[PDB]
């Protein structure tokens, strides 16, 4: 089972990944985790992150350029994701493809029905063959240049809610910060 | 020996690569060639090509984004270049890193001493470790464009940056030649008997 944890920067996804992995292990499942972007592990991920801190000229000013770099990072991880899915009962991704749709749409002042989210679906799932997640979990809540942009994060949160409501990329579950990890594990993979 | 053929669009680099390969082979050297970008052979190059046809939203409007895609294509080709260099006496590249510096600088209305050309050198050679060429051959051509008599244009600016890159020895030794260059004499200069 492939589970993606999604939400805006500062939502607390890493903590939820840690707590959810512990709940799955308490239920007897083997778990692997993988975080995107793969900073330190791929050139595309490193350049993209650096661009959001102001490096690399005009790169960050292009929404589709940034989205393309994050997609190329994920493309280099296809074999890794497939390997983890064959070897372990549950694979939890800290951020996945929906992050690219949410931030790209929000930067362009688009909604989940706009061109950017559809472009991400086409390039990442259809063209690059990224494994489709069984669950996308939105951690809904009330430093690089995205994180400093309060309006951007607010718009991204709204796009995320729309993506979940429209079933973008697969089945979604929406949870809050107070979600109980044990019950969530039971919902995602009933005993 | 690793040789990169450089020049503006329409200069005739592919023809020069073919003629130089024949001259090296007539001189007893084995030759392999590789063209950049590797259109049709790498995801990065294919997305770049699509953006050059107007696809992918605002991707092409970022000079550094396009330069990054061409660098990522080349990064994925290091194993190939190293293999060709182990297998053949001469490896000739139809465009290489200097293309990225020239077109990036020209698009930004910069010269060879500007930020884009230094950034290309920093990322492609110093950071990604791409093989540095033994020779970069600039196929220089007339900058006159009959369509631009209304007036420099992108191609004209790129040609000027190229001339500066060659004069300053950017990335290594350069040789500047014209379309009428004799392939045998050029081969003898690049790899003396
Ligand atoms: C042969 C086709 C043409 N002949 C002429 C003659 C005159 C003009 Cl004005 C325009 N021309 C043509 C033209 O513009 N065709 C359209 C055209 C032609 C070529 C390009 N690329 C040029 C190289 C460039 N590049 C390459 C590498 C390896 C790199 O690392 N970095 C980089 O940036 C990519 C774009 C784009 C559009
Ligand atoms: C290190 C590090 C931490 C955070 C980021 N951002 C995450 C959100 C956002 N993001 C993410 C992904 C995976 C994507 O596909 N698209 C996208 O916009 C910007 C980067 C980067 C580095």
């Amino acid at each position: 089972m492939l589970i993606a944890i999604e939400g805006v920067d500062g939502a607390g996804k890493r903590t939820l990944v840690e707590k959810l992995s512990g709940a799955f292990r308490a239920a007897g499942r083997s778990v692997a985790t993988l975080a995107f972007p793969r900073y330190g592990q791929s050139v595309a991920a490193d350049i993209a992150a650096e661009a959001l801190h102001g490096e690399h000229g005009d790169l960050a000013s292009s929404v589709y350029a940034m989205a393309t770099l994050f997609a190329l990072d994920r493309a280099g991880a296809v074999h890794t994701i497939q390997g983890l899915c064959r070897g372990y009962d549950v694979v939890i991704l800290d951020r996945y493809v929906a992050s690219n749709a949410a931030y790209s749409a929000a930067r362009l002042h688009e909604n989940a029905a706009g061109k950017a989210a559809a472009w991400v679906q086409r390039i990442e799932f259809a063209r690059l063959g990224l494994p489709k997640p069984d669950w996308q979990v939105l951690l809904a809540v009330s430093r690089d240049n995205y994180e400093r942009d309060a309006e951007l994060q607010q718009r991204t949160g709204a796009v995320y809610a729309e993506l979940a409501a429209q079933g973008w990329g697969g089945r979604w579950l929406v949870v809050g910060a107070d979600v109980d990890p044990g019950r969530l594990a039971a919902t995602l993979a009933p005993p």
